[PDB]
């Protein structure tokens, strides 16, 4: 039962039902990446999808943001249990005197919403938004997945090292991870590689700037670079501080059902049922506030576990999953924003074949 036939069997129903123009799949197994490419980057250009095509990975970006944050912890910028206002004096006498940096990163500050209100379109309006925000829940008790929440975490983390987020990401973290095809903004020389997204109206679309977009959803990368980042999260980085940063993202803070929330990555005990993996990625978890089952203290989660993250933009749909103990990772990048349940079912089938 060859890998190639397992991947085809899992992916073809996606390509068919969702009319996906282009998909790049990368599988890491036995210490080597394997690439499976389908379709086109741009319906109005000749270049086919390859493992070098750049896709918008949307909220998978939060795994990079989390790693920048833990890098700042390693470098002494802050501690995860610090109050947010320690690092943002403009938030003195706000909710953020009680919220911790870890709670921002884990969407548990107390009901920060999925998106900023549309009116928040500048740095000053962003600052005012956080100053004015009235919590819905006590700090730490509820998970409400939130771009403003992890966005502020990344912004403040970089500030503790005296740098803008984009600078620290592009000049320190990505180079130390040796990621040469990963961008917050795609440079001119790489534009030939940048796919277009295809919206639910079948129109070609690209992500536009937004408040804390870099932190929450802004990375463009290839399947080759993203599977390299997955590998770093399994067998490590040769940069000592980056390795400490990567390891620290495995810190779990609470659970919701069978899912444990870490920094960026969400994880499950492995073996994991398909039902549990679907539930943890479902709208009931992703787009509703859920009361958490708290941990007494944050806990490093282990190798015998499945780590994952979904992400989407207008016209793009990404999913990444890996099991460190098994040495298997899967990256699926598409230029259609197709259903998360379908991403999960396909990846689950591939994973069950490669880690029975
Ligand atoms: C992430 O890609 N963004 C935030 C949120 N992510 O939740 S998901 O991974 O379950 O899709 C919704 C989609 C997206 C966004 N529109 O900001």
């Amino acid at each position: 039962e060859p890998m190639a036939n397992i991947v085809e069997k899992a992916v073809q129903p996606l390509l068919e039902e969702y009319r996906i123009p282009g998909m790049a799949v990368a599988v890491l197994k036995e210490g080597k990446p394997h690439y499976f490419n389908y379709g086109v980057a741009n319906r109005e250009s000749g270049r086919r999808i390859s493992e070098r095509t750049l896709f918008e990975i949307g909220s998978v970006s939060k795994t990079f943001t989390a790693t920048l944050g833990t890098y700042a912890v390693v470098k002494g910028g802050f501690r995860l249990d610090d109050k947010v206002s320690q690092h943002a004096p403009w938030l003195q006498n706000s909710a953020f005197d009680r919220v911790t940096m870890a709670q921002l990163a884990t969407y548990s500050a107390g009901g920060l919403p999925l998106q900023f209100p549309d009116a928040v379109d500048s740095n000053e309006r962003m600052r005012q938004y956080y100053r004015q925000w009235s919590p819905l829940y006590a700090a730490g008790t509820h998970r409400e997945y939130s771009n403003p929440s992890i966005g502020l975490f990344g912004h403040l983390a970089a500030s503790t090292l005296g740098q803008p987020f984009r600078q620290l990401m592009s000049q320190t973290l990505l180079p130390k991870l040796d990621l040469q095809h990963t961008y917050l903004e795609v440079p001119d020389a790489a534009m030939v590689d940048y796919a277009y997204g295809y919206s639910k109206e079948d129109k070609p679309v690209r992500v536009n700037p937004g408040v804390l977009a870099d932190e929450a959803y802004g990375i463009k990368t290839s399947a080759a670079d993203l599977i390299k980042f997955v590998g770093a999260n399994m067998t490590g980085s040769g940069d000592k501080a980056v390795q400490q940063a990567l390891a620290m993202t495995r810190t779990g803070f609470y659970s919701v059902g069978e899912m444990t929330q870490g920094l960026g990555w969400e994880s499950y005990a492995y073996p994991v049922t398909e039902q549990a993996l679907l539930a943890g990625n479902s709208p009931a978890v992703s787009f509703k506030a859920n009361p958490v089952k708290p941990f007494v203290a944050p806990r490093v989660m282990g190798n015998e576990r499945l780590y994952n993250k979904t992400g989407s933009t207008n016209g793009f749909g990404a999913y990444v999953v890996f099991v460190p103990a098994r040495g298997v990772g899967i990256v699926m990048l598409a230029n259609r924003n197709y259903p998360i349940e379908a991403r999960v079912k396909a990846a689950y089938a591939i994973m069950r074949h490669l880690a029975p």
